């Protein structure tokens, strides 16, 4: 069974990995999901995380001294090291594949305007580290990835291309508009044809980098 | 003012949202559009294949009484056009977003065309992996759009704070240097090499 630790100055946020895909995989007792308060390995009386970055520049970095505290009795020399952020690697299906057999996840995650980079940098010198993107937008903090990446994980650990084109179910006519005649029709030669060629229309419309054409 | 309803089988996953003003999100048990005592939201595919595919009488009727002509309709799902930092901006100024969380496998396509002849609708993704469900998409998007609702190229290289020297590893002195137009020049050459080693698909 897989073991997931979460760190976060939010703890609470990461809620929604109870009862869902992750809360099944949690209850069937094929994962250990945990999450920990950042702010657990502070010492002074207002718990500081962060502070004002070295160089000048907006927002405020997050402390090397309190991560590596946290990450010094959470991750062993076996841990994967998971850094979300929008400056990391492509966390992609085949990223998602890799980490489904691994034994232990240690998901750090962010807020402001980063970590230290002297935390991952450090951690590497003892474990695997993994800093990754989930995609080209700008979050508040690594806590949704966080989310996004335990459910892209968790999906393909045992125990639980191209674009899919449209689906449908019943009823056949709905609003006056007609379920594609082919799949009504149980022939599966015909009814995988079309499906071929909707997949295609839709990937070349949507997705036309999946296919090696611009944009 | 910016209004968002989410609909989804797992409202409590997407239950806990700041609380300061001019937004409202508003979270809705799909179930309730159930017609049968069993509330059966899916059903096998036309065609065959695995899994399940979401019934359109029940999205219809939900999509019917949240939605209206103003709507922007957002569909998580790995099938869409990709959502970028780009897609946020706009979706920002909206004033009614209602996103429809389904399983991946999808919501039958005849409610995004229906609710296309009458509102906008936009089926996305999020990245390039499969998500069970929506749920997970919707929290990104919603989190991606209202940071950029007021009061509610290159990647960026390492930024680092105090203490100037920790576990053996030091700040780099450019950084104390004060002299800030080569602290400038600095970072953009971190930021080059960067995207180099990690993004190349930034730079052609
Ligand atoms: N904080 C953060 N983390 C991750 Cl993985 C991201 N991926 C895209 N934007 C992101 N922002
Ligand atoms: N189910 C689902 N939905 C969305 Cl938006 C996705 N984006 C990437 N993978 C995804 N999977």
């Amino acid at each position: 069974s897989m073991k997931i630790d979460v760190v976060t100055i939010f703890p609470e946020y990461l809620q929604p990995v109870r009862q869902s895909l992750p809360g099944k995989a949690i209850d069937a007792g094929l994962v250990d999901v945990a999450v920990h308060d950042l702010r657990r390995w502070t010492h002074d009386v207002h718990k500081s995380v962060d502070d004002s970055p070295y160089g000048g520049g907006p927002g405020m970095v997050m402390k090397p001294t309190v991560w590596g505290d946290a990450l010094d009795e959470i991750c062993t020399s076996e841990t994967l090291l998971v850094v979300p952020t929008p400056a990391g690697y492509p966390f992609t299906q085949e990223t998602a594949w890799q980490w489904s057999t691994e034994d232990h996840l240690v998901i750090a995650c962010g807020r402001y305007e980063g970590i230290d980079q002297r935390v991952a940098d450090d951690a590497a010198t003892r474990m695997r580290v993994r800093e990754v993107s989930i995609g080209d937008y700008v979050l508040n903090g690594g806590e949704a990835a966080a989310l996004v990446i335990i459910e892209a994980v968790l999906r393909l650990v045992p125990g639980v291309s191209l674009l899919e084109g449209p689906s449908y179910t019943r009823p056949p006519s709905w609003r006056g508009m007609d379920v594609p005649p082919v799949l009504l029709s149980g022939d599966h030669a015909k009814i995988a044809a079309w499906r071929a060629e909707q997949s295609r229309q839709r990937t070349i419309e949507r997705r036309p980098d999946l296919l090696g054409f611009d944009s």
